[PDB]
């Protein structure tokens, strides 16, 4: 049985574009991930820690048998793959994979919660997962993505 999950990918070091474009490789070859829609790429000035390079992000749907814990694990592996070095959640990273969306289900572990908690109040996610996953209903808001998303200058089509 599988489970429809939605991820947001990020980098903001390198040759961010091949980095992404490698990840969604690598997600798409573990056994129980299969990769089924993708978004368009969006530059994005960065949020939170506003003095280092800017994002490429987008957002993928994944078709998936993996427990929301192995997922994961194969989230942070393909972090491992693209070298991501630096672990301070406010800096640079070669290549961020969140768990934005699991099924409909709702989990908030110390360290894994899902859907993403920030999620709702970053344009640099909604706008991608928009492009994608307009009709689906975020748990928590119980709103529809095209119902959360807003205008937001500093997220560019790339
Ligand atoms: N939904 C989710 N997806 C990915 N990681 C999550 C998560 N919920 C909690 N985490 C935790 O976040 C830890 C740190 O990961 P980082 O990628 O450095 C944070 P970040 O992605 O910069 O911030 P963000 O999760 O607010 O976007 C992971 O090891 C994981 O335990
Ligand atoms: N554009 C862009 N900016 C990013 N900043 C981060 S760190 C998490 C975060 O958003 C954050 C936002 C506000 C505060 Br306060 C602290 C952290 N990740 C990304 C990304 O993927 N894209
Ligand atoms: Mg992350
Ligand atoms: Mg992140």
């Amino acid at each position: 049985h599988m489970i429809q999950a939605y991820l947001g990918l990020g980098s903001n070091i390198g040759d961010r574009e091949s980095q992404l474009n490698d990840a969604i490789k690598i997600l798409n070859e573990y056994d129980g991930i299969s990769v089924s829609n993708i978004s368009p790429i969006y530059e994005t000035a960065p949020v939170g820690y506003t003095e280092q390079p800017n994002f490429l992000n987008l957002c993928v749907e994944i078709q998936t048998t993996l427990t929301v814990l192995q997922l994961l694990e194969c989230c942070l592996k393909t972090e491992e793959c693209l070298h991501r070095i630096r672990k301070e959640r406010w800096g640079p990273r070669t290549l961020d994979v969140d768990i934005l969306l699991y099924g409909e289900e709702m989990i908030d572990l110390p360290k894994l919660s899902v859907p993403h908690p920030r999620m709702n109040e970053r344009a640099f996610v909604l706008i991608p997962l928009n492009d994608i996953a307009a009709n689906v209903v975020e748990p928590r808001s119980k709103l529809k993505v095209k119902d959360l998303v807003f205008v937001d200058d500093s997220v560019k089509r790339y």
